[PDB]
């Protein structure tokens, strides 16, 4: 079941600033499908960025979800990495590797370790930015 993503907060190496259903780290937090974290495109920050969810607490989790934007590409995921910190300052990755670039939610799964925040690592991501509708992770 999946951590409240309420009671989560969301920050991002690189975000676009708020012109609708885009681009803050919050986006991927909200609830909703339709509004995405996207990194900057103006001009273009180039990948590797990130986003880290502090989780509210300290937790033991075994999965996390990436859902893409709907209706363009751009943005998707294709190559990541997953780390964990459970003191917001040393992160260990738990978790890497691919994703194929269309809409459909993807899913990590992984041995149950602790952690107070998560970070997706976009290493890779079509047109060369990296975006995400909704983020969770699951205990
Ligand atoms: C609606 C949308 O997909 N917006 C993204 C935008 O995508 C393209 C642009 O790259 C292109 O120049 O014009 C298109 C018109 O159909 C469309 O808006 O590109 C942004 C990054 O440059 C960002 O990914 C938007 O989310
Ligand atoms: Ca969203
Ligand atoms: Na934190």
């Amino acid at each position: 079941s999946a951590l409240p993503q309420g009671n989560m907060k969301a920050t991002a190496t690189s975000e676009h600033p708020d012109v609708g259903n885009e681009g803050l780290a919050k986006f991927a937090i909200d609830g909703k499908e339709n509004t995405i974290w996207h990194t900057k495109y103006n001009p273009v920050e180039e990948l590797p960025q990130s986003i880290t969810l502090e989780l509210g607490g300290s937790y033991e989790i075994n999965k996390f979800t990436y859902l893409p934007r709907s209706g363009a590409k751009n943005g998707n995921i294709t190559k990541y990495e997953l780390h964990v910190s459970e003191d917001g300052n040393n992160f260990r990755k738990i978790s890497e590797g691919n994703w194929d670039d269309s809409g459909s939610l993807k899913t990590l799964k992984f041995n149950s370790t602790k952690a107070t925040h998560v970070k997706l690592v976009a290493l890779e991501g079509v047109g060369g930015f990296a975006s995400a509708a909704e983020l969770n992770v699951f205990a």
